[PDB]
């Protein structure tokens, strides 16, 4: 699982 895989603009 992993709906939020955007560790850039966070």
């Amino acid at each position: 699982r992993g709906p939020g895989r955007a560790f850039v603009t966070i």
